[PDB]
Parts: structure tokens; C-alpha cells; sequence
């Protein structure tokens, strides 16, 4: 298996992420920007 | 298997997350963006 | 298999997602935008 | 006139306000509380 | 007159306020409290 | 006229305020508290 992930365990590639218990976002003007 | 999650496990590729409990988004002009 | 999730896992590609167990999304002008 | 309010004005007394364009409240216990 | 708020005044007493534009509150256990 | 405020003024007495273009409170206890 290339990405094995087991017992509550995260993985990611290529990714863009903001995991957290209080996530806020205000006043932004892009956010999330991925361009290829 | 490429990609093998098991027990609550979280696992991504070429993703733009915004994982949590609590998310608030506001006053925003674009959140996401993936151009390809 | 490719992708495989076994016991409440979660698994994506090529994804924009907002889990939360709380979502709000207020005065946006776009929240997800994809482009191929 | 005790309390005398022109022109959008705004007045008050003995008052909780939350005034703004966007509001959100999220995963509180109480938001106002007055005990007399 | 003992207040008195003209063109786009605001005037408070006694108060408690949270005036703003954008405003987001998140995972609090009491918000507002005036005990007398 | 005990309290006059004129063109776009703000005036406030025994007051607790947080005035702001964006405001975020999180995860917080109590966020005013006033006893009399």
C-alpha cells in the first residue's frame, strides 16, 4: 500500500489542509489556491 | 491498494480541507480554488 | 483496490471538503471552485 | 426627552448588544444573561 | 434631554456591546452577564 | 444635555465594549461580566 493509514492516523499529499477544533476564517480574500 | 485507510482514519491527494469541529467562514471572496 | 476504507474512515482525491461538525458560511462569493 | 435619538442614531441603557453586519454565535452554553 | 445622539451617533449606558462589522463568538460558556 | 454626541461620535459610561471592524472571540470562559 503506497499511503497506509491505521488507528486514527491522517495523512495527506499534495494537500492543503486547516485541521483544527475551532477553525475561523474572516475577512480573506482567496483562501485555498492551488494552480498546476 | 494505493491509498488504504482503515480504523477512523482520514487519508487525501491533491485535497483542500478545512477539517474541524467548529468552521466558520465569512466575508469571503473565493474559499476554495484548484485550477488545473 | 485502489482506494479502500474500512471502519469509519474517510478517504478523497481530487477533493475540496468542509467537514465540521459545526458549518457556517456567511457573505461569500464562492465558497468551492474547481477548474479543468 | 431623556433618551433622544436622530438621525440613525443609535441609544440605549441596561442593554447587551451584539450590533454588526454578520453575526454568528456557535457552540455556546448562554449568550445574554441579565439576572435582576 | 440627558442622552442625545445625533447623525450616525451611538450612546450607551449601562451597556455591554460588541459592535463590529464581522463578528463571530465560538465555543464560549456565557457570552454576556450583568447581575444586579 | 448630560451626554450629547454629534456627527459619527460614540460615547459610553459604565460600558464594556469591544468596537471593531472584525471581531472573533473563541474559546472563552465568560466574555463580559458585570456585578452590581
Amino acid at each position: 500500500r503506497e499511503m497506509h493509514g491505521k488507528n486514527w492516523s491522517k495523512l495527506c499529499k499534495d494537500c492543503q489542509v486547516i485541521d483544527g477544533r475551532n477553525v475561523t476564517v474572516t475577512d480573506v480574500d482567496i483562501v485555498f489556491s492551488k494552480i498546476k
